């Protein structure tokens, strides 16, 4: 609807994490928690997208620019990104 710029939160799983944009991508990880505004600036200058995103692992997370001098920063990112881009199986 007329909510905010275009974008619902829920729909976020149901669409592929590798097709998120710089802004879904900064959109899923401000959700994760408050703290995510102090990486977000580091997610829309480095325009890291969706399939960047997923791409990111513990060690790029902890490397800069981003330089997540931070675990638990990463185990959110990390694991709730493993939930975004995991699906239901159906088998």
């Amino acid at each position: 609807g007329s909510s905010g710029s275009s974008g619902e939160h829920g729909l976020l799983v149901h669409k592929a994490v590798d097709k998120w944009t710089t802004e879904e991508v900064v959109l899923w990880l401000e959700q994760l928690g408050p703290w995510a505004s102090l990486y977000r600036d580091r997610f829309l200058s480095e325009r890291v997208n969706g399939r960047l995103l997923l791409t990111l692992t513990e060690e790029e997370f902890s490397r800069a620019p981003y330089t997540i001098e931070n675990s638990s920063h990463r185990r959110v990112i990390l694991t709730e990104l493993e939930r975004v881009r995991s699906g239901p199986s159906s088998g």
